[PDB]
């Protein structure tokens, strides 16, 4: 477990919240108003 | 740069990203989506 | 069981790693100590 | 996140954390420590 792996998860981890948040988004834009 | 603060990051990622998981997985239901 | 008693477990199990990690680096360096 | 998933998450950093274990168990006796 070197700080380059876990740079390389922070990384990944961050993307793919990024996704979620485009698509909470998304999904939001589907439901109404807000 | 500590190690440390590297695995302190992921874990707040993580679980940032579960409950954001949690929140599409509950839109999901609302729009029709499956 | 619930997504999130499951999401908790994953969490927690991260974590252990994390130190069981950060215990396995310690020990190496113990070993060759001058 | 389907439970499946989440289920298949946990089964999979305990095998990881018992590795890990087993490893430090290892250098413990390794460095005449406890």
């Amino acid at each position: 477990m070197s700080v380059k792996e876990l740079e390389d998860k922070v990384e990944e981890l961050l993307s793919k919240n990024y996704h979620l948040e485009n698509e909470v988004a998304r999904l939001k834009k589907l439901v109404g108003e807000r």
